[PDB]
């Protein structure tokens, strides 16, 4: 009885071919788990072809195959046994009769033992670019990602071995946190994943009561709403905030309407691990830690709406306070940059400049410490730190008296005054506005300029080689600037007598024209398909995240004087939690109600 | 060249206007760095342009051309 | 009974305006079997004449809550013109 | 495809790389034009690199004689 005949008759489902088994086993004293009846590909086991091949839902060769390994005195468990392969580590049976939506098979497997918390943690299980398939790494994980809710009940309340909603793949994911990650943005996807979310949350409160499926941290240290938002997967991260249930699992919510007056509602939203007074909040990782294209979609919804709206109004003076030190700041650099060679105020200008260029250095310096875990939206920040490492070298270099001080002051005042930028987010009628140049204006100015510049160059060595001969351009430099000002409309098309080549020369000059002339119509045409594919309601939601980012950065205070954090919210029983009172008015849904 | 902003300011304008005046000028020490600065003038007022011009893109395709004939007929209603 | 709180006032923020009383009430809100009952009740009949803080009566406080959306102006010009007709019925004198 | 292009992809760069390599000794030639010794070495390998190129398009239409913008580079070539 060899693993050919095995493997066949398990395939066939027929269990009067399988009497044989038990004698050869008894007979050469080996067990059903060795490696012999093991494919070496994979690990693939006896019990593991069964269950792939199903008949009328059950196998009938699987209960006589159990009983036999159990017959055979086998130290391990055919039942438990799982594959070796790299790619398919931990896959088990039991992952199989779940995948293959048996739950009579999954019926059988347990009750001659079958390991409910088994681990498939290959490297196709694992979660990576490429072909895969995550779902956790639990069976209980595996019937949940797949809508089998008759499964994923027995698996939790059978008497045999009940599985647990707190047991942890190898990355620290439970059940929760598995559902969030398989869960897609599509409205068929969402809707399943959020039913199959409250399902398992609610029937968690009858089988663990005292453990809060909620709160529990991976690896990351993230919670199942920390990780929404980390993944940026708006659609379940917008009904964990405003869960609500109602009966007994009323402590399950985090949103408690207060009174419904007509269109007015009143909801205390929890602000457990969403306020930014705890470290690795909700709030910070969709600012920083967040990377996907939905953040700035997330940061209006409620109550996140409304819980930066109130941080914006206390810290809207610190805004206007700092845009206006940086008003005087550059007040000073400019008058000292114009009236560089009454010296005792220019050396008192130089002094506040120098001293304002180390402290926006430092500045800078203790930002881009902070955040150097998750590094465009810091395009601002970046510009900020040369502003301020020009500045110091620049007064550097008035100290030695060299003369490359003032190329590095005057760059300074430029960068500086381009930098006010900054601060047009403070304002919702400069903020929407500029709103449209760093997401497409300002990318695509560098495509047309990196392939112009290259040719410029191809160009400007081919007049200089061609002009040398007599019957202008005497440096690539020359030549790239008379090329450019054809861009600037200024440049100097005319039939050069005193070339040998003066015919040439033209006709390169020409063919110069039409090609930039087809570089500027592409950018145009580039700048011009998105404008058509764009949505203005976007301009709202981006500069609302431009804020968002503005606020967390104000409440940690100065880099010389760290400032304490504030609790928003206030300590109301609803199990009392810090909960945020929210006053919303909807006439729309309110009539549609009636 | 540049002796004031007022000259300054109307050299820097010549660009927009497409007259600007883009030339290595011996005449300065620090002839190298102010190319440098008009050049940076140059892309950075084509970014105010681009946006501009998308700005007034963008409400051409968002537009319907009966609210001229209402628009007008309100302007003789006053 | 005037309810003329700063909830009741319309202004920009948390509010909710639909006149000051309760046959406005009634009237902004769907409710014909309410409406028609306070007006013709024999223990005391509201008015359509009565006004509110600002001198909005049933008709003026219709208009106010009527949005240009055609699921809501398609209730508001119903109930508009019930009101008008019925109060050609118990306040006849007055337009 | 993809796998060919993945297997091809070392190939790609390498022909981009010797065409760099031979536009940079064109650009140089072409700039230091009237040390001689460079020249004339920078003027032969300009030289086979361009009958090598012409070999290359010529055999290139030859096989293409039978169906021919696709071929908008190759005629520049
Ligand atoms: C009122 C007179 C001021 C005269 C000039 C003094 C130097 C100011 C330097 C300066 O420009 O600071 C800017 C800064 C705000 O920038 P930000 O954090 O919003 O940058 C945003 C980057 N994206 O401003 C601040 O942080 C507040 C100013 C702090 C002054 C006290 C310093 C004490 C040091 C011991
Ligand atoms: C590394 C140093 C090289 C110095 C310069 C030598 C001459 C190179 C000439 C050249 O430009 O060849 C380009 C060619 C790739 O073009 P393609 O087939 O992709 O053209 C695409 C057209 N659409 O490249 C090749 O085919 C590979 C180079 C072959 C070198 C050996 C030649 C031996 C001849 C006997
Ligand atoms: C402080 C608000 C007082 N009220 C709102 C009127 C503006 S209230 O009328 O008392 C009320 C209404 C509805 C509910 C409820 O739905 O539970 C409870 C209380
Ligand atoms: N007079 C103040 C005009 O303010 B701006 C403005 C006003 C209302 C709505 C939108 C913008 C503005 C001006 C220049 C650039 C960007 C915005």
């Amino acid at each position: 009885f060899d693993r050919d005949r095995l493997f066949s008759v398990v395939s066939r489902g027929v269990p009067e071919e399988l009497t044989g088994l038990l004698e050869y086993l008894r007979w050469n004293s080996k067990y059903l788990t060795d490696s012999a009846y093991t494919e070496g590909s994979t690990g693939k086991t006896c019990l593991m072809k069964a269950v792939l091949n199903l008949q009328d839902g059950v196998n009938a060769c699987i209960m006589p195959l159990l009983q036999i390994d159990k017959d055979s005195g086998n130290p391990k468990l055919l039942v438990n046994a799982q594959c070796t392969d790299e790619f398919y580590q931990g896959h088990s049976a039991l992952h199989i009769a779940i995948e293959k939506r048996s739950l009579q098979c999954v019926k059988l497997l347990v009750e001659n033992g079958a390991d409910v918390h088994l681990r498939a943690c290959g490297r196709f299980f694992q979660k990576h670019q490429g072909t895969c398939f995550y779902f956790g790494e639990l069976p209980l994980s595996l019937a949940a990602c797949t809508k089998q809710w008759d499964v994923v009940t027995y698996l939790l309340e059978n008497p045999h071995q009940p599985a647990s909603l707190e047991a942890t793949d190898s990355l620290g994911n439970t059940v929760l946190h598995a559902l969030v990650m398989i869960a897609d943005n599509s409205p068929e996807n969402s809707a399943l994943v959020i039913h199959m979310y409250d399902g398992l949350l609610q029937m968690g409160a009858r089988l663990c009561p005292t453990v809060q499926l909620e709160e529990i941290s991976n690896h990351q240290g993230l919670t199942p709403l920390k990780l929404a938002a980390k993944e940026g997967k708006i659609e379940i991260f917008r009904h964990i905030l405003q869960r609500e249930f109602s009966g007994p699992y009323q402590p399950l919510s985090r949103k408690f309407t207060e009174w419904c007056y007509g269109p007015v509602r009143v909801s205390l939203y929890d602000l457990s691990s969403v306020d930014s007074w705890e470290k690795n909040s909700v709030l910070e990782i969709i600012a920083f830690h967040c990377k996907s294209p939905n953040r700035h979609r997330m940061v209006v919804l409620e109550p996140l709406n409304k819980l930066l709206q109130e941080k914006w109004d206390r810290l809207v003076s610190r805004f206007f306070f700092n845009f206006a030190c940086y008003l005087v700041y550059m007040f000073i650099f400019t008058v000292v940059a114009y009236h560089q060679p009454g010296e005792s105020m220019l050396l008192l200008g130089h002094i506040l400049i120098l001293l304002g260029g180390i402290y926006l250095l430092l500045g800078q310096l203790w930002y881009f410490w902070r955040r150097r875990l998750f590094i465009m939206d810091s395009y601002f920040e970046i510009l900020f730190l040369l502003q301020a490492l020009l500045t110091v070298l620049s007064q550097v270099l008035r100290f030695m008296e060299t003369e490359w001080y003032l190329p590095l002051l005057v760059l300074s005042l430029v960068l500086g005054w381009l930098n006010l930028l900054y601060y047009t987010r403070g304002f919702q009628h400069t903020g929407i506005y500029s709103v449209m140049i760093q997401k497409v204006i300002l990318r695509d100015l560098l495509r047309f300029l990196l392939v112009y510049l290259v040719f410029l160059f191809g160009f400007a060595v081919a007049l200089v080689s061609l002009s040398r001969e007599a019957r202008p351009y005497r440096s690539i430099l020359d030549a790239s600037l008379e090329l450019f000002k054809f861009t600037i409309g200024m440049g100097e098309l005319a039939f050069q007598e005193q070339l040998r080549f003066r015919g040439v020369v033209l006709l390169l000059l020409l063919a110069y024209v039409l090609l930039t002339y087809v570089l500027l119509l592409n950018m145009l045409i580039a700048l011009m398909s998105e404008t058509v594919n764009h949505v203005a309601d976007n301009s709202w939601s981006i500069w609302k995240l431009q804020k968002a980012i503005s606020v967390l950065e104000m409440e940690n205070g100065y880099w010389w004087c760290r400032r304490k954090k504030h609790r928003e919210g206030r300590l109301l029983k609803v199990d009392e939690r810090w909960c945020f009172r929210v006053e919303e008015v909807n006439w729309a849904a309110w009539e549609k109600t009636l």
